[PDB]
């Protein structure tokens, strides 16, 4: 509509193997965990792997 509601981040990995969170909104990045990130459930489960 006007602006994007709720936060949009995804947990991945960086150099070496550090679990970081990226931003799809525009394309931001941060080490720390974003506000109400909530992104980690059923790790490697079901049909969709990884």
């Amino acid at each position: 509509g006007s602006s994007g509601s709720s936060g949009r981040w995804v947990e991945g990995i960086t150099s070496e193997g550090y679990h970081y969170y990226y931003d799809l909104i525009s394309g931001a990045s941060q080490w720390e965990k974003p506000e109400g990130f909530q992104g980690d459930l059923k790790k490697t489960s079901g049909p969709s792997s990884g």
